[PDB]
RNA sequence: AGAUGGUAAGGGCCCACGGUGGAUGCCUCGGCACCCGAGCCGAUGAAGGACGUGGCUACCUGCGAUAAGCCAGGGG
């Protein structure tokens, strides 16, 4: 995973707040997808679950260094 | 016609072995003292808190809806 991590910085640094907002809207629904499996049993992966939190967590930390200035 | 042994419901003392109870000894993640060092925080919202936060989490710790963590530099 830490090498499909130091990715996103890069292939999500470059490309502006209407971009993230809905890359990051697309991650919440996905968290819920999954959040809402586990609470049937099916999904177990956990490692995907938190995973997939600290993603957005990411996301997030990217979007709003991008709001303080830029064009 | 004489006689002092003897019964132990229980009791008493001595011994042996246990039960209880946690003194004693060694122990120490703790406290105490003195001496250095360092000495302020907040509406850029403090001190302290409430609630929440884990795939399954009662409590503690850590965190804050980016929630046991996020970015970057440094050490390893
Ligand atoms: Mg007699
Ligand atoms: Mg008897
Ligand atoms: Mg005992
Ligand atoms: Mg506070
Ligand atoms: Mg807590
Ligand atoms: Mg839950
Ligand atoms: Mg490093």
């Amino acid at each position: 995973k830490l090498s499909e991590v130091r990715k996103q910085l890069e292939e999500a640094r470059k490309l502006s707040p209407v971009e993230l907002e809905k890359l990051v809207r697309e991650k919440k629904r996905e968290l819920m997808e999954l959040r809402f499996q586990a609470s049937i049993g099916q999904l177990s992966q956990n490692h995907k679950i938190r995973d997939l939190k600290r993603q957005i967590a990411r996301l997030l930390t990217v979007l709003n260094e991008k709001r303080r200035q830029n064009a």
